[PDB]
DNA sequence: TTGACTCTCTTAAGAGAGTCA
DNA sequence: TTGACTCTCTTAAGAGAGTCA
């Protein structure tokens, strides 16, 4: 098994490589009608991506290192959290983009939480609009808002009460 | 089926059958520290479910009627919305439980909206806690809250800024 | 050891359709 | 005609693993 020192070395090499990804400045809603800025470190759209990186899906990547002749591979956004518990409350921990930018690998834009917590950030009002996430959102979720509901609750007769 | 009259007849038959489902009172968080009461019309746990109804999955059902000597079948919660557009902004419309109770078929607890709008209600603060859904929530979403994030954003070196 | 591809899987909000009696 | 089962699929937030040179 990999030692703590070996895991730390993996995290350090990952950070070195991601730190050379193009850094893109994005203006984003924070909630409360305020605008802020996030700096995303974006993996390239096509190969080559960077040392150790390869694309396994349209917006999925993996990081691979060979240590003492053994090939180790991780989801590309999971590497910052290799020294953390991998489950909580019986749920698997997932890498969760606070910037809602899949290609971004900035570890200051990632957290490690259940898939439900992860998804829910899509609808958060944001750090200046009422976010209650204990690990605070960096921005208003992209799907926050009144929605586009086509038809509301309704009945033709009188069989129901709310 | 094809005619508006035939579709109205389907909705009316569905409402009459669901109106005979057991009415179960559920006390629910509204947001803002307030509580309300919903009356769900719950499909039975096992067969028989009601005229026209059959279970296709653990919490999936379908309603079927014979019209023009042919069988017409629909998702069991889609029947109230058969006269509505089946898409919005190029996204499929889905039956969406405002009561977050799958077995419930009360059309006063259903709306018709994109799967993204549907999902997002799980995290809504609720009608007394800041819901901004244009078709308003009936309760605070069951997943609303601080979350249980295991690890927040972090870096080991000095390669990144937020 | 490494890059660049390939494949399928998980979850929890939702779906369509076939086999029998 | 109606009932009671069976199967796989969709989506968008996420995953694991194989092949070849
Ligand atoms: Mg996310
Ligand atoms: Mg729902
Ligand atoms: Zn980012
Ligand atoms: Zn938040
Ligand atoms: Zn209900
Ligand atoms: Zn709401």
């Amino acid at each position: 098994a990999l030692t703590n020192a070996q895991i730390l070395a993996v995290i350090d090499s990952w950070e070195e490589t991601v730190g050379q990804f193009p850094v893109i400045t994005h203006h984003v809603p924070l909630g409360g009608g305020l605008q802020g800025t996030l700096h995303c470190y974006e993996i390239p759209l096509a190969a080559p991506y960077g040392v150790g990186f390869a694309k396994n899906g349209p917006t999925r990547w993996q990081y691979k290192r060979t240590i003492n002749q053994v090939v180790h591979r991780w989801g590309s956004h999971t590497v910052p959290f290799l020294l953390e518990p991998d489950n909580i409350n019986g749920k698997t921990c997932t890498a969760s983009h606070l910037c809602h930018n899949t290609r971004c690998h900035n570890p200051l834009h990632l957290c490690w939480e259940s898939l439900d917590d992860n998804k829910g950030r899509n609808w958060c009002p944001g750090p200046n609009g009422g976010c209650v996430h204990a690990v605070v959102c960096l921005r208003q979720g992209p799907l926050y808002g009144p929605g586009a509901t086509v038809a509301g609750p309704q009945q033709r007769g009188s069989h129901f009460v709310v």
